[PDB]
């Protein structure tokens, strides 16, 4: 959702759950 920058994939693990593909 809010996750956009690669930083989220590092400081925001929730980003990983959001995107799986």
């Amino acid at each position: 959702n809010l996750c956009a920058s690669l930083r989220a994939r590092h400081t925001i693990p929730q980003c990983r759950k959001f995107g799986r593909r």
